[PDB]
DNA sequence: GCGAAATTCCATGACACTACCTTCCCAGGAAACAGGTTTCACCAGCCAGGCCTTGAATGCAATTGTCTTACTAGGAATATTTGGACTTCCCCACCTACCATTCAGGTAACTTGATACAAACACAGCCC
């Protein structure tokens, strides 16, 4: 759990890094930015964008 | 102040109704085919003799062709009478277009099975 100036956001576990982004990627098959703003509704953690790039090279 | 991290930036490309069409490739295999060799047996070509069929000449008989007349029915014009094809309007069921599912058939293979052909000896039918 974490607090942000736009509301309360959620820090997911380290085992739940690839699963939480891949289920947000495949919702609209977006790239780097519209993928990222989906995760900016529930989650937040340091280096979000290092994992989104980790997705798209396999997608 | 450097570095790490979180963020904004901006240059760009693709969407505009789409499939065919042509020529060469590839390809595997197969299709036979076009090419060619090989051999044996048979069908075609050769020629003549005898006979039968065709052609011709003919005389004649009835068949057929023409002429003539009394006439029957065909056609046309009529009125009408009657029998219907197509135009019309509307609705429903049936065919289609579709996907998923499954079954059946075609190819294919291995086996089997059964019949037809080829051969030989004899029988019967028809003809000289």
């Amino acid at each position: 759990k974490v607090s942000r100036p736009e509301g309360v956001k959620i820090i997911p576990p380290q085992s739940d890094r690839q699963k939480i982004v891949l289920q947000a990627h495949n919702l609209a098959h977006t790239g780097r930015e519209a993928t990222l703003l989906k995760i900016a509704n529930l989650y937040w953690w340091p280096n979000m964008r290092k994992d989104v790039v980790k997705q798209l090279g396999r997608c």
